Parts: structure tokens; sequence; C-alpha cells
């Protein structure tokens, strides 16, 4: 039988390609192999399905940061590698593409989706605090401000890449912007 | 009688507050003082009205850059002051707020709106080229890349500010990000 993750992947594919309005639970059930009633057991409405997709595209990242940390990357290199991985994931992964598209549509999706930006901001602030204490971060740079700036800039870069080029050029666009941001952050 | 600009301002107010779907020509006509048939003389459909709002929120900026240039600001200070003025304008001006909201909604507005980002990218590239030739721009920084990075980062900053805080904190959010970007751009 199909798992929650399998249903979520199918839902992600459809939301990424069609948006919330154009997606249906009927089409998710067909894609994934099961009846609508069976899907509703896992996700009782289209709204709850959308929420689960957005939540998942955030909740995955703490574990990634832990994987990087235990390899001994410095605080600022940890932030860099997280954003590298995010860029590849928006490029490739339907759950990320769907999470972003659902959040793009938030003003006209009647569903209580998680607040954008704040999870990644909170996530990155921690290594950025360590970077400050360590002497890695340029004097006067506030870690909370750096976290906000990085998340907003990265968000904007990936959004532009999506809107204009379906994220095909995302890695180059991130490289050129990251070079400036990290030049400004490094002591 | 009402001018095109007056109709466009009323339309902007409604689009900014309600989005494209929730806006109507009927409500624009009521707001501005005139019959729907009289409004349709200027803008034959809701689509053409939306296009005019988005086009206007871009077309205004070349003149602003000229006003700054003739005061003798350096190439990089010209870029800085343009983005300062953009931040205040998104904060305050319904036409800017509407332009951004209509572009946010572009994937589900059936209207041929102008491509986002490219006008501002082209606009800023010119002074950034001058900055390079002048020796103002850090060695190795490509002007076209800097223009893209600045537009995407600024876009993201203002979007986050809108989504979370209705742009109330936009000037502070821009200051902290601009400090990093321009630290990285200046020779
Ligand atoms: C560092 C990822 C920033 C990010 O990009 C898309 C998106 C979806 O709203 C984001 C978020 O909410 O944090
Ligand atoms: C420097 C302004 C960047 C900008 O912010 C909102 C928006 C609307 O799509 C933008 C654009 O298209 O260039």
């Amino acid at each position: 039988i199909k798992t929650r993750a399998q249903i979520l992947e199918a839902a992600s594919e459809i939301f990424a390609s069609r948006g919330y309005r154009g997606a249906s639970v009927k089409d998710v059930a067909e894609r994934v192999g099961m009846t609508k009633g069976a899907v509703y057991f896992h996700f009782p409405s289209k709204e709850s399905l959308a929420i689960a997709v957005v939540e998942e595209h955030y909740a995955r990242w703490p574990a990634a940061m832990e994987e990087i940390r235990i390899q001994g990357f410095t605080p600022l290199e940890t932030v860099e590698e997280m954003l590298h991985r995010a860029a590849q994931a928006f490029r490739d992964d339907p759950v990320m593409q769907a999470g972003a598209r659902l959040q793009s549509e938030r003003a006209s999706i009647d569903a209580e989706l998680p607040l954008p930006y704040v999870d990644w901001t909170h996530l990155l602030e921690v290594p950025l605090q360590d970077a400050r204490e360590a002497g890695q971060l340029r004097a006067g740079v506030d870690p909370a401000a750096a976290a906000r700036s990085l998340v907003a800039a990265f968000f904007g870069m990936q959004h532009v890449s999506d809107n204009l080029h379906q994220r095909a050029d995302i890695m180059e666009r991130w490289q050129e912007l990251r070079e400036l941001m990290f030049f400004a952050l490094r002591a």
C-alpha cells in the first residue's frame, strides 16, 4: 500500500505543475494509485494536503544541517552548504517546488499554511551566531540581520529563476549573488 | 473629467488590496467616479487595466534615474539611491504595491503582463558598467551579474517584508541587506 510520503510526492508533483487551484485530490489519488477515500484518510482535505507539502519542504532542513555539522564544516561554511543544497533542491525536487509555489499563492489559497521565511531564518541564525562568536563574521555584522538578509536574498534569487527560467539557471544565479553576500559576511 | 492617471491610481488601490481576482472594473469605476463604459474607453478590459498598472510601475524609473544623474551622484551612489527610492515607493505608493501584487499572481492571472525583473536589471546595468570602468566596482565583479543579484535580492527583501509585515519594516530590512551588498560591490 502507498505511504504518506508517496502521496505527498504525487501531490507535490501536481501542485508544482498546476498550482493549488488546478490541483485536485482526485488527480492526486489517480497519480498515486489509490481511491480518493483512501487518500482522505491520510489528508482529509486539499487544504491539509497543501499544508503537509509546505511543512515538509521546511521540516527536512534541520537534519541536513546536522549532517553537515558533524562533518566539521565551520559555522559560515555550514550556512553556505545549506543554501547550496537548497538551490539544488528547488532545482530538482517536486516537494520544494510545490512548497514554494503554494507559498507564492498564499494570498489566494484559503488554507492556513505555515508562515514563510521564518523557519529558515531561525535555522541559519544559530550557525551565524557561532560564526560571530568565533571571529569568522565581519565586525559589526549582526547574526539575526545576516540570517534575514540571506533568506530574503536567496528567496528572491530562486523566485526570479523560477519565474523567468523555471529554475534552469538557479545554480549560476546563486553563485553570483552568494559571492557578494559571503564576501560581505566573512571576516 | 477623470484622467488616465486617476483611473490607474484607483485601479492600483483596488488591485493592491484585493488582488486581480477580487478586483473588478465595476469597483474601479465606482471608486474613481465614472461609469464602467467610460472606464472601458481608457482600458477595454480588466486585463488591459492590469497590464497598464504593471507597465506604469516600471516605466516611471528611467526618469528617476535621470533626476539622480544630473545631480552628480557617482555611478554606484545612483544605483543605491534608485533602490532607496524603490523601497519607499513600495512602502507608500499604490501603483507599486499593485504592480508587485499583480506580478506575484502572474501564474494565475490570464493576462499578458510584462516580464518581471528584466526592466530593473537593464536599468541598473548601465550605471554598474560605468562604475566598473570608473574603478568604483571591486575587481572581478561583473556589472550584469551585479545588476541581476541586486534586483533579485531587493525583490526578495521587499516580498518578504510585504508577506510578513505589509512592508512596514521595509526600510530596515533593505538597510541591513544593502549594507552587505554594497560592501561587496565597492572597490
Ligand atoms: C532559504 C529558502 C527561502 C525560501 O525560498 C522559498 C521559500 C518559500 O516561501 C522560502 C522560505 O519560505 O523560507
Ligand atoms: C528592484 C525592484 C524589483 C522588483 O520588486 C518587485 C518586482 C515586481 O515583479 C520587481 C521587478 O519585477 O523588478
